[PDB]
């Protein structure tokens, strides 16, 4: 019989901080 | 035989605005 | 038997960088 659903994937990483705004 | 694949992770948040 | 369970799922993409912020106010 069909065996049952692998793990999860882990999800990404976070993007990173936006750049800072120019005076 | 062996089951389905596990589900996709999610994608990553992104950035905080800057 | 019924089978082992299924292969790893994949894992989700990096997430983008964030927007650059705004210029600052004037001086």
């Amino acid at each position: 019989p069909p065996g049952p659903p692998g793990p999860p994937g882990f999800d990404g990483r976070n993007g990173e901080k936006g750049e800072t705004g120019p005076p």
